[PDB]
This record gives structure tokens, C-alpha cells and sequence, in this order.
RNA sequence: AAAAAAAAAAAAUUUUUUUUUUU
């Protein structure tokens, strides 16, 4: 049986888990505090125009809107200046939220989701039915109901008159968009990203789930209320309390599976593992073998490990809510039939979450390419931050290589015109290497580039990958002692 | 030109420059550069038409029948040729393929002063005319033993016949002396020369289109002229010249900023785009970024020209970094196919100047191009960096309260165990501050619900956000040790 | 009203206080574990003899010998010039600990056992010692006591108004306790202990109990139970009516407002009603007090009044701290002597209220008053603090350049030695920064003038400003160890 | 031979040492910080008046007040009970700094300037003071001097045997200099500086240089040049024959083996030839010395060790330039005549100082009291700073005893009305002890003083001695995380 | 963290989780 388990015993992160008996199928965790860095909707103004235009919506860095995402409601496709004009105001949704010095990515194609159908108020072309005899007769119902709309899997077999029930809520909710836009305040939006209940059921709750188990009565009562508000008050019969002495997720033994969604590596029943590495623009998965078993059949070892990997990779894609481009390095399979079998097993595992996923065949190099629909940012870089030490490179520069580089950087600052001093402020061991092993070269710099003071400072506040070299121009000289330079710069910077 | 910087002995830097464009580079330090394509002793550890060799590498090396000479037989199975626990002397033919150990060969060869001993025949093609027709007269007198082969080396030109008629005995002794080495030395250990990394740097790079070699250290210049003259090419020594300026050689040609582009994560491009290079456990991903959109840019010219510059730059970085194994490149999306193809063939032509094998796929639907590069030596990422000690190479660290709540639910499951009297968590200061104040209610909840078990949470000065410990105290083996003493114990117990 | 207040709700320190209304009168705080050097009576073995020291060293059960001077041996142990005329090796003696825990050294010992009761002290090994406390019909009551012949006794101030028949009760317990000691001492094997630190009432009442105490208030019922039992065992079950529990939400010591007064016993400086203060500094051998006036705004009347208030508070701190040994005071200078003596007599009157003996000399030529106090137990300074690991108890740290230049010439003076190849200094970050930038010219001057010696200076994370190390490397001891590896070496090697 | 050795090879401290053969005799070390509180003569403005103190406060141009008691005001400033009968605000006086930099409190001043030459000291504002050295032609020569009326003079130790004509040379410079003082004083504005502690060459000799010193050795030629110039202006140009350079590769102080003796002036403890030692501790108002024995005949060893200690204590009193009250535990001696012998050994060792020194007898408790004149701040005041860790107490409170005191301070704050939270910011081991060993009591406080939160924060930036406990009033609560509270309070307060 | 054994709990009574055990 499929079951949904909700853990809310500690309010600082609400955990919702979808389970197949004892196997965790899907996960969402949202916290109050920090900043909840996903999927917000905003009201904003066009501020600069060029394959995109830039929107001021009250964020500290502007949003980015490309030509693909410009709705017809802007119009008066070579240049955006032929489509847009300054000071024009629209509601937009963030895909990627204010990362670094790049703007937050936007769309104007907001969509409103119901119990049976999703409404596309800005796009009359977009419509369809989620992936036979059911689809086609539902498409006749859909066709009978500037808007477009899509019908959810929970709409399977619903009549053209039941769908007319749910659509009345959706069109009220479009009136709520129009109230938000010209009735309500300048930064305002419709019912927000912060809702605990609606988004949690509506994205993933489907009828073959047998029970919802909840550990907090005060949350369970609001769940009853919202599932009744979502039009399913009969389905409230499935909501049940939990009371057991082991906490709910350790009671069903999904606790380690949940934390596997944060792990870099997941091990597999045959003893192989999948390793997930995220890069600038793609997520790379590498699959690792178990022991060779003293001349076992390496084809079935690879093929079975790849299959158990495909079963796990589709699941991690769900659990992490990954999006954008992915690359998979499966173990090398000689015959084509093994390659096909892994490709189609992956397809059959990933289609059962509703998010659009697209897959290539295995290349000559053994690399498979796939993509996943951009529904929200992953757990990575929403419950994580960029590593302050290595700046997110994942590597530290080797101590002698850095020391010798700083030595020649000092030399190249001291070569400059108008130069009176150079200060290198460095980690303690870097200073130790410079001022003993390379002291002969620091003296060589001070004597060749004659007249420049060279100061090398060991800093308490630095560790290997961070250093500063600074130059002092004529008349900027100071009596400040060498050990006082970091104390100055903690205030000065 | 070829520019050699060695004014600092702690790393030897060799650069190849075209005009003032650095086009190829090598930087490795002594003391942890490995000279040869090394020869090692190893143990036959698993067998099937190959055997697997423990030569001290982290994953065993591969010894196929392709590279086993019949003199190593005691032909369907190596199980019938070799046995478990057998000790073999073998050479690295290919160095650390991807995840795997080295591929290995038994065809060891020893280089003498006229010849290379194959304990096969011919002469160096590089010697000509009246040289070959005297060198053949020096060869024909040599007393090489039965069943051994030879190659007459380029170094053989001008060497006198009556010294080297004896000198061939050293290589014939050295083939037996390998036995002495193999039973005196430990197994994962080195063997004599054939691998001077400064002279052999010419073997990697020096061919006739190079006009000059400029060397800023006079002793390295002395050793270079000595080697190129000893290799029998004293005419070619006319290319080797000193540098003497007070600005260092690489700043004199203004390549010093270009060299460190081989170490940066990101290199910016003349059109204002950039390439970003990331390494994963088995492949390298490159992303190409446009310039910030400004003042009426043209969308196809921006994408296409930035990609073409990025293709030239990527081929250049591939050389500079000495990357190897699989690569994936995400170019900027180009609408018309001929622009895509033109970028592919620009990359192909740029990389064909490399002497390494490089192979390239077509651009996929997603805008991803796949390629390979030959596994010639460790990259700059392997020689000059190590994995981040904080994050262990993720490049991102969990948010403090999120990691705290993960540690809290681990503590809760440790307290649920049988045979348990206390649970100790040792954590970074902010984790303890959060758990022992914000989540104090939960710590009390664990201590009261999982009845009878003590919970200790210790703030440690010695920890950063990624690392923590949670531990078990057995019933009756409990200790009176104070909370702040537990890290002082565990830094020295384990 | 005088009260005794006990706070025992937190076991990691038991607090016993005497209060005069809301004014704290006397205090002890001791932490748990009855670690036993108090007044211990032992059977011990004579293990070394030193007539040069005039002492014997006794193995009484401790891991380090106890010290028994010739001053402290009763004639019963003789076979007064030499220990060799008075004791011999392997002799067994009965002894009592007089002095607690000098340094690393064992306890000092006497053979003149004394047992102190509620009203009297019994001197069973000394017939000459006897009297009545000078703080006091009691001489007639004493003369009526049936004291055993050859013993002495002294009567306490607690004998005030007591009857000749109540005094015989205390005498009956104390002499029974000595008869038990004798039965134990001659039945039991030599290396053993006869009575010990651990009794709560013997510590509590004998240090504090007088009849004018109106109440004893206790906030822990397990203690109150044992208090009523012990005061009944003392034979005052009627006095158990004074023992009462405290139950308020404000803790006992904050209800009587003494909790702020207790912390004055820990401070270096204590403020006074006239706005002056007293500052207490303890040195190698004496405790010196300074008295300060208030801020400026008649200074002569202020000086005299502040000295008097300081004398009352100094006598009170001498109690609360349980100070012992020599004490020295700077009062504010008073012109007429009769005001100096008036302050001395205020001090005398404030210290007569201590039952520990105190002795005073007159105010000196330089305005120093010298006095001593009986070493009944280690003070709060000796028992509840440890020496500063940074300043080593000076209260001062050397200036960074003042230290750096001294290290600089220490490095030079090591480099001057013959047979020398390297010198290493390991020093704090700022000291290394000063040595290697400000004084780099001098470091180079040493390397060139004291030619042939390598000079290494290492900034250490694990050293503060006060400490440093400087070391010398002899001929051929040279090592490839990196500079920043030298501390890592010495933390593991030493 | 007695020698003066000057070491100047390193400019950051100039070292002047005086040696009796190879025994270090006297020392001064000064760093080139040209801070002039030292001893200079000034003109100042009467700025505050205190008949309560019988004193006045003077503006002499410093940011720190001068203190000028009626003890120190000459009758030339009057219009002896009250300063209001002597002074008014804005009156201008000639003054000299007597006391340097007590605490925050002002430098003490005198108007009774005295000018000290090479053979004599002139007392131009004081007729009463004059005579001949206690520690020593001269009876004729003194009477022959043409000393101006109303001035006094004192003959120096260096005046031994000096002629009736040499003394008239030195007198002429002193009476020149008093005119220069008055000319400056009545020409120039109100607060200003008249004359200088140009000590390094000239007065470094003149306060120190006696005819019995055989050589002056100098390692810096620029200093040697300035020495030979000044010794001629001092009127001893024949003595310029004695100024010599030192040139060896071993530095001057290590050649004469005094370098190891000098550091004894910085140490807490100094060793003695009999294997004993002396321990010097300085307190709020006095310096206490203790003498310790070696592990001989105990009565004879005590007496000999006390004598060797007296020799060294007199020498340390000079080398440290100690000042104020001194107290000594000598080892207790049975016969009294050994007590006076040590007392008078100490007297004879200190009578060699020109600083005023006074000694009492060994007291009842075996304590000897003495005093020494405050000629300048010691090496303890000039070349050390108060320990930052212990606040100069010399002890650290035990972690549990401090923890339990903080615990009950937290409880006593949480008892207060108008109180919403209590925050304690503490060192790591104190928080560790409070929140684990004493967690039951923290919970006890949170339950008894119900409604008030207790937060205990482990701080990176606090050592064992320091702590803060703070009170949060109604509505002052914050969502700021516990680990963020130190960052908040470092910026706010 | 590897073989066998015994206990507790969860989904369908056998793979899963924990703990412990090996002259
Ligand atoms: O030999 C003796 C005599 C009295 N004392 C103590 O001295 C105290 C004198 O002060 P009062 O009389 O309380 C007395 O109460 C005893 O506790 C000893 O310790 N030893
Ligand atoms: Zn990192
Ligand atoms: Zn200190």
C-alpha cells in the first residue's frame, strides 16, 4: 500500500513523505525562517530592455525575463524593443531566485491549479491532458468546457459537468489574480508560496494513496479543513492521527531514506552506488561497481547494477526535485539490448511523477543525457549555501603552489610605478613558507625592485585558499606594525 | 618560443608561446613528480585473458595477455599461465585510466649509449647519410647476446666504438641487476633513470617549429645543453639561450597572467563571455556564458561568436590543464544548425593541433557536446589541488539549523537503542547553541521519552559546520568524564 | 538575630553561611567528594630520617611520604638533638595531619593528637597544654572535671554559662573517642587511617555552632534529616527545634540578600559604604591589602572613616576567605597616631570575633600594618582558583616588541654557538610578524654575520604572546621538515 | 674596570648598560617613542581649584590634567590655608612634571624647578636647599662660587675633588639656562613647553658618568659622534679620549657576557650563587620579595642566602628602577645580630644609588620594609602591560565554580519583574557545563521563574574568566538565533 | 563492516532496521 507520512513534531521543518509500503517514493521539506528560497510570485515593472528584459519587483536584484516567457498581454520576433516598453507592469513568477550577481529568472505564464484541472489564464494555446481510451474521451470533455487549461491525472474519467464544477473555482482564482494586480498593493500576489497544506497535497496527492498519517493534532485539524476546502471532504476520512513512541518516520523506517536525499552518494542492493555531482549547468551521476566476484559475469553485474541505479536515480530526481539538465554515466554495457533495457527501465521509473522528463539514448562514451521540468529549486542550494572556504570549487589550492604564486604576485605588484610598499596578508602556513623557505626570494624582490617595502603577514582569520596582496602608493605609507594590518582591515574593509 | 622558468627550484615551469599567446604549459614540483612511466614490482591477486596486479595503487592494475611475453608462461586462460600470489615486475603502459589502476606490460626495455636493449631491430631514422653509414659499422661489431633485440639510438652518432663496446655490458648487467633491485627494495618502489623530467620535457614538446628555448636559470641551461649534446644533437643546442633580465622571464613576455588562467575556475573571453570548468568524479563539465545584455546587441552574433571564441579557448585550456578522460561542453543555444556545426568543426580544428588523442561528438538536442582527451598525465586539478577539507568537495554546506535538526534525529535514534546508557553529540559551536537553546524542548523530550538515557551535546572549538560526531555509551561502561572533556578525550582516543 | 543558612539544592557545591540578620557573618563553600586531608589521624611507618633537616619522612598510606619534624615527636616514641636519637627505620608512630597539600609535597605530621568537641578540646598526648579561651565561673567548672591523668584539656568559648555536668558529656565522648583510637591503633595493621574528613556535623557545628544562633534553615530535606540526627547525637535533641526547612520560590540565600555579599569573597576588590574600596593581592608569601578613598569632591575625616570601615570589612573578608599566613595592609595615611591606633583597635575588635587566632603588630613607619592568621584550611584563592596559564600569576604580560627583541637576540646567541647548523624559533603570530618584517633586516644580518646557520621563525596558532621556544640544530642534524611542520612535529614528538 | 656600554645596533630600543668588570652594575633601555611626559619643564594655566584637596589642576597642553598641590606652589604666585587664597582660574605658572601617568589621573607638578649640571645642581626657585652629597678643594671651592642671591645649590657625587674653577664653569651654564626659561615663559603664550628630556646622549652620561669609569664603548658611529660632541659641551672634553667604538662580530653585550644578566631584570625570579632564589611580586601599592632556600647547616645557609639575596635585591632595585614601598621575607634567622647584619648589608648595597632609599629593621613577622624614590617608571610600568586574560589578578576561577555562580546570577535576573528573557554569553566550557551537567537546573529555572526564557550561548570570543548576563524587558524579544546573539551585541554594545 | 544465533518494532510468514553473541 502507498501511504503518506507527515512529521511536524518540530515546527522548524515540516517534513512530508510519500511511501510505497516501506520505500520512500517522494519527499518535500519546508522550513520557516531563513528565506524559503523557492518559487515566489511577484508583481513588477519593466526596467531595462534588450534576448530578455529586466523587471523591478522590489527584490534587491532585478529579475530576468526572456522572449520565451513574454505573454501577449504586453504586445503593442527579432528584438525585445519591438515587443516591450519601459514602465509596463505585469505579475511574474520566479523560477530561479536571486542567485549571485545574476538576476532572478522570471516568467509571465502563471498557472492556477485545482483539484481536477489547472488554468492557464495568460495562454490560450496551452492545454492538454497529463500522460488511451481514457485520455481521448477526457479530451472530448476538456474541449467542451484567452484562457487555456490542462486536466490533471485526478481528472481521469471525470465528466464535462464535474470539470465545470472545478473550473468555477479556477475562474474565481483568475479574478483573484486581477484583484491582486489592480485592486491590491504594488508588490502583492495571490495565495502565496507559504501555504503548508494546499501545495503539499495538490502537487502530488493521487487516489491510490491509502492513508495520511500525521503526528500533530493541531496540524491534522488544518489538514482536514484544507482537504475539505480543496473540494475533497470525503477524502478527509483518510486523515488519521499518529501517537506511537517511536517518531513517525523512524516507526516506518524511512528516516535513513529521507536523509539519503541530502547525501552525495546512495548505495545500491547489489553493492554498487550512485554518486551525484552538481556543476555550473548540469547534474552528473556516476555509477560505481561492487566487487568482481572472482570472475563472475561482468555483463550481468553491470546491467543489474545499472537497473538498480535507474530505479534509484528516478527516485532521487523525485526526492530532490531536481531540474534542468542531467548526465548519467552508467557502467559500460557491450550489447545493445542491455542498453535499451536500461534506457526503458529509466523511462518507466520516471514517468510516474507528473513532471516532464526527457531522455536520450546512451552515447558512444557511455553518457546518457536527460532533462527534468523546472518545477522548483532543488533541496541543494535551498537547504545549503555555497562553501565559504573553497568558494564552491570543491578544491583547495596546494600550499606550495599557492605560496610560490603569491611570491611572484608580490614581485609583480612591486614592479609597479608610484609604489612604496606591498603587503601580502596570508594564512599562517603560507607566511611560514614565504618567510623561511623563500626568504631568499623575498630579499631578492626587495633588492631587485629596489626601494619597495615587502610585508608578509600571518593572519588568524585566514585559511589556505584565501589571501590578499595589496600595494601602497607613494605618500600612503603608514607606521602601522605588520601584525596590526589585519586589525586595521577588519575595520577598513 | 619555449620559455622555461626555474629561478625557483620548488616548481619547474615550462611554457610554449606562439606570439605572446600562451598555447601550452607544464608545471610540476620535484619531490612529488614521478619520473618514468614507472616500473613496479607487484603481486598477482586475481586472475582470469588478463591478470590483476597489486603494485601499491589504490585500485589494482590490469595486465592483459596482449602485454605478457611467453617467457612468463610456466593459451585460453591466464589461470593456466600465472598463479595467485606470484610476484611480477611490470611497467605502467597507460597511467591510471579513469577509476582504474594502470594498464601494465612485461615488455621492459633498457636504454644504452648506442642502443635500447630488448632482453625487434633497426636504427634511429633521425640519423642520416654518412652518419648512418658509419654508425652501422659501429653497430656490426657489438657482441649482443642470443635472443636479445636492439634499437640503435639517435644518441649513438659520434660516440667512439671502443668505450661503448664495453658499455653495452652495463645494460646487459642491469637486466640481471633488476633481480637485485626486486629482492632488496620494497615492491612499490622506483628504478634507475630513463626519465630526467627537464630533458624529457623536450621529448614532450620540442620539435622543429620551435625557434628558440629561453631559460632563466643558468644551471638548467647548462644541463639542457649537456643533454641535447649528449643525445647527439649539438647543432640543435644553438637554439638554447639565456635570459638575464630583472623582470622575470614570464612577466617579460606578459604570459604570467595567462598561466594562472589554467588554475582559475573561470576564464573570460574577448566578446565578454566566459567559460566555467567543473570536475566531477568521472567527467569534466564546461559551461559557456554570454556577456550581460547591453546597448542593442545582436543575439545570434553574440551567441555564435562567443561560442567560437570559447571553442578556441577550451582547446587551449585542455592543453594547458592537461585534462584527460571524458568532457561535456554546454554551448550557448544557437538556432540554425550550420552555426552549431561550425562551432563543432572550429573546436575540432583547434584541438587537432594537439598530439594527444581527442575525440568529439555532435551537439545534442539539449546543447551538450561530448568529447574525450587522452590520459597522458595528471591534470593541474590533481597536481596542484586537493579536495576541500570542509565540505569534502560538494562546494556547498548544509544550513546550520538544518544540519542541527539532522543531528537531533540521529541522537533520537541512538537513544532508542538497547544496551545504551548515554548518547554524546560533539558538534560545532553554533549547532550546540541552536540545539541547547532553541531545541532544548526537544532535547528534554528525548531524555524523558527515551527514558533512562542521558543526552550530552558538546560545543567544540575544533569543528566547522560540515563535521560532527554522535556516539554511544554502553551500559555499565559509562564514564564520569565532563562534557567539555569529551572532545579532549576523542582527539586523542580516536 | 544570628542564623545559620545552608543551601544544598545543587550538589556540585554545598554552601554553609552564618548571617547576622541580613549581614553575612561567616561562610564556607565546599565542592563534593570528601577528599581527606582534614586533621587526619593515622598509624604510620618511619621510612627516611634526616638529622640535617631535623626531620623524619613517614609512609602513612599516601603515595608521597609525609613530613614529621623533631618538633612534633612525643617522648613515648623515644628509645632533644637528633632524629637518629629519637626514631629508627621501620618504627611505627601514631600521627595527625597538621598541614594540607603544599605544592607537590606530602602532608606535614604531628604526634600530638588533639580532639576538639563542642565545648572543649582534649589533649591526650600532652599534659602541659591546658587553659580556657581568652574570649571568656567556668574556671571552677573546669576544676570540677574528672579529666584523666596525663591528659590535658582546653575549654572553648562554647563553654560560656555551661554546667559542670553538660561539660562532662562532651568530655565523655572525646575521651571515649581517644580510647577507641587506642583500641584501633594497637589492634590494626600499621598503614591505616583512624578518622577522616567526611562528617557533615563535625565540619558544620564545630566551625559555627554557638547557642545565640536562632535558627538553622535548610533547603534540602535529605540534609535536614541528617542534621536533626546529628544534633540529637551531640545530645541536643531539644536544639533540633531550631532546624527548619526553607521552601520559597526565591532561593534561600536571595531571600536573606546575602547572595551578593558572598561574591565579595571571590573578588579582587570590594567596595565600602563611604565609597572607598579595599583591594586584596596574594603573592609568593603574603597577602597585601590597599585601601582607596572615594573620588574627590574633608579628606582627613574621609581617610580616618574609610580606614575604620575598611578594618571592619577586612576582618570580615579574613573570615569569609579563610585567609592564612602573613597579611600586610596599606591604610590611608593618618597624621595623628591616636587615630592610627584607633584604627588598629577597630581591627583588633573586628578580628577578636574570629575563633581562628589572629595576631597584629602596630602601624609601621611606612604606613604598613603587619598581621598573621591561622591556616585552618586553604582559602578560596587556593581551593577554588588556579594560577593563570598565560601570565603565570604575575598579572602582567611583556610588550610584544619588548619580547620580540629579546627573542631576536636569543636567536642570535644560539646562532653564535659553534657546531651549529640551524636555529629554530616557534613563536606567536604577532611576534613572528614583528621578527620577520620589522626586524627582517636583523634576521638577514644574523644569517650573514653568523654565517653558515639557517634561521627559521615559525608563527604558531597554539602560542599566545607570553610563551616562545628557541632551539638549536647541531652538525648533520639538518632536516627537510617544513617550517610550518615544526610545531606539528613537536606537538606529536614532545 | 668600570665601563659604560651603549648598544644601538637595533634602533627600536637603545640600551645603555653600566658594568663593573663583567658584573652588570646599572641599566636603562628606552624605545624611540618620543612621548614627552618624562620630566620636561613647562608653562601652564590654572584650570581647576579644590580647597577640599588644598590643590589645583593645571592645563600644561596635555590631554591629561596636571595636579599641583599647595605643597608645590612658590610664594611668587600668591596675591597657608586655602587655594582660593592663593590662585584663580586662568593664572599662568611655570611648572615641572614630577609624576608620570598614574592611571587615568593627572601628572603631578611642581613649581620648584631645579637644574642639575655635571658637577653641581642649581636650585633657582628655592633658597633653603643646598649642601654637599651625603654619599661623598671643595670646602674652599663651594664657598668661592658666585652663586646668585635667593638661589641654592647642591654639590654632586661627581663633584668629588672638582676645582674652584671647574665648578664655576658648570655654574655658568646653570644660570644661563634659568634665563632661557624666564625669557621663554614671559615671551610665549599660556600652555607651552620650555625645555626637553634630550636624554639619549648627554644626560645619559651626565646623570651616570663618574670619573672612575674607565671606558665608554659604543657600537654605532653616529652615536659615538654625538657622544664626543656632548661630552665636550658637558665640560669634560679630555674624557672624549675614553669614547671608543666596538667592532666585534659578537655583539657588545654578549662579548662582556652581561646579556644573560640583563633579562633577570624582567623575570619574576632570580637565582643566587648558593642555589637559592628571590621572587619579586608587585601589587596595587607595594612590591613584595620572598627568598627561597636550596634543598649545609640550615642556620648558616639561611644567613648566607639572605646576604647574597640582599646584594641582589639592591642590584635589582637599580636595574628595574623600582619605586614605592618594598617588603621582604628573608629566611628566618635565630640570632638577632645576623638580622642587623643583613639589614646593614642591604643598606650598604643601596647607599651606592643616588636615588633616595630608606630601610627599616626586620619586623616581628620576619618582614623587612624599605622604600625607593620614583625617579621614573620601572620596567614593569614601561615595558609590560596588564594581563588581558586574568585582568591582572594572576588567577583563573575554576570552570565549575564560575559556572555555578553564573547559574545563580541567571536565576536572580529571571526573578525580576518586567522581564521576558535572560541571555548569558559565556566561554565554550562554561556553556558546556551549564547546558549538560546543570541542564536539570536550567530547566528548573525555566519552570520556577515561569514565562521567562533562558538562553546560554557558547562564544568563540570569550575566555574562561569573562562572561555577560543580560536582561530582556517587555517587548525587547528577538527572533535572532542563539548563535547570532554575540554578533548582535558586538555591534550594539 | 563479514558467517551462524536469539530477542523488539514496523509493511507481505521470508528479504528489510537495531542490539548483542562467537572455545
Ligand atoms: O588546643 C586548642 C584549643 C582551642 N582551639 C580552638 O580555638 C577556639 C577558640 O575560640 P573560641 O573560644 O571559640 C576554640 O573554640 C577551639 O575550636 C583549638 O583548635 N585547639
Ligand atoms: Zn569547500
Ligand atoms: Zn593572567
Amino acid at each position: 500500500m502507498k501511504r503518506m507520512l507527515i512529521n511536524a513534531t518540530q515546527q522548524e521543518e515540516l517534513r512530508v513523505a510519500l511511501v510505497d509500503g516501506q520505500r520512500l517514493y517522494d519527499l518535500d521539506i519546508e522550513s520557516p525562517g531563513h528565506e524559503q528560497k523557492k518559487a515566489n510570485i511577484y508583481k513588477g515593472k519593466i526596467t531595462r530592455i534588450e534576448e530578455a528584459a529586466f523587471v523591478d519587483y522590489g527584490a534587491e536584484r532585478h529579475g530576468f525575463l526572456p522572449l520565451k516567457e513574454i505573454a501577449r498581454e504586453y504586445f503593442p520576433r527579432p528584438n525585445i524593443k519591438d515587443v516591450l516598453r519601459e514602465g509596463q507592469e505585469v505579475i511574474v513568477q520566479i523560477d530561479k531566485e536571486e542567485r549571485g550577481n545574476k538576476g532572478a529568472a522570471l516568467t509571465t505564464f502563471i498557472s492556477l491549479a485545482g483539484s481536477y484541472l489547472v488554468l492557464m489564464p495568460n495562454n490560450p494555446r496551452a492545454g492538454g491532458i497529463s500522460r488511451g481510451d481514457d485520455r481521448t474521451e477526457l479530451k472530448e470533455a476538456l474541449a467542451s468546457l484567452g484562457m487555456g487549461l490542462i486536466v490533471r491525472t485526478a481528472g481521469v474519467g471525470k465528466s464535462a459537468e464535474a470539470l465545470q464544477w472545478d473550473l468555477s473555482f479556477r475562474l474565481k482564482h483568475w479574478e483573484a489574480i486581477k484583484k491582486a494586480a489592480e485592486s491590491r498593493p504594488a508588490p502583492f500576489l495571490i495565495h502565496q508560496e507559504s501555504n503548508v497544506i494546499v501545495r503539499a497535497f495538490r502537487d502530488y496527492l493521487r487516489q491510490d494513496i491509502g492513508e495520511i498519517l500525521i503526528d500533530n493534532p493541531k496540524v491534522l485539524e488544518l489538514a482536514r479543513q484544507h482537504i475539505a476546502a480543496l473540494g475533497r471532504p470525503d477524502f478527509s476520512s483518510k486523515i488519521k492521527l499518529y501517537t506511537g513512541e517511536i517518531p513517525l518516520f523512524s516507526h516506518y523506517q524511512i528516516e535513513s531514506q529521507i536523509e539519503s536525499a541530502f547525501q552525495r552518494e546512495v548505495r545500491l542492493p547489489s553493492g554498487g552506488s550512485i554518486v551525484i555531482d552538481s556543476t555550473e549547468a548540469l547534474t552528473a551521476i556516476r555509477i560505481n561497481s561492487a566487487r568482481a566476484t572472482r570472475g563472475g559475469d561482468i555483463e550481468e553485474t553491470a546491467f543489474n547494477t545499472n537497473l538498480e541505479a535507474a530505479d534509484e536515480i528516478a527516485r532521487q530526481l523525485r526526492l530532490r526535485d531536481l531540474g534542468g539538465l542531467i548526465v548519467i554515466r552508467f557502467i559500460d554495457m557491450t550489447p545493445v539490448r542491455h542498453q535499451r533495457a536500461v534506457e526503458n527501465r529509466l523511462r518507466e521509473a520516471v514517468r510516474q511523477d507528473r513532471a516532464r522528463i526527457q531522455i536520450s539514448h546512451i552515447s558512444r562514451f557511455g553518457l546518457l543525457e536527460m532533462s527534468r521540468q523546472r518545477l522548483s529549486p532543488s533541496l541543494g542550494e535551498s537547504s545549503h549555501h555555497v562553501c565559504p572556504r573553497c568558494s564552491g570549487t570543491g578544491t583547495v589550492r596546494d600550499n606550495e603552489s599557492l605560496s610560490l604564486s603569491i611570491l611572484r604576485l608580490i614581485e609583480e605588484e612591486a614592479l609597479k610605478e608610484n609604489t612604496q610598499e606591498v603587503h601580502a596578508i596570508v594564512p599562517v602556513p603560507i607566511a611560514s613558507y614565504l618567510l623561511n623557505e623563500k626568504r631568499s626570494a623575498v630579499n631578492a624582490i626587495e633588492t631587485r625592485q629596489d626601494g619597495v617595502r615587502c610585508v608578509i603577514v600571518p593572519n588568524d582569520q585566514m585559511e589556505t585558499p584565501h589571501y590578499h596582496v595589496l600595494r601602497v602608493r607613494k605618500g600612503e605609507e603608514t607606521p602601522t606594525l605588520s601584525y596590526m594590518l589585519p586589525k586595521l582591515h577588519e575595520e577598513a574593509m
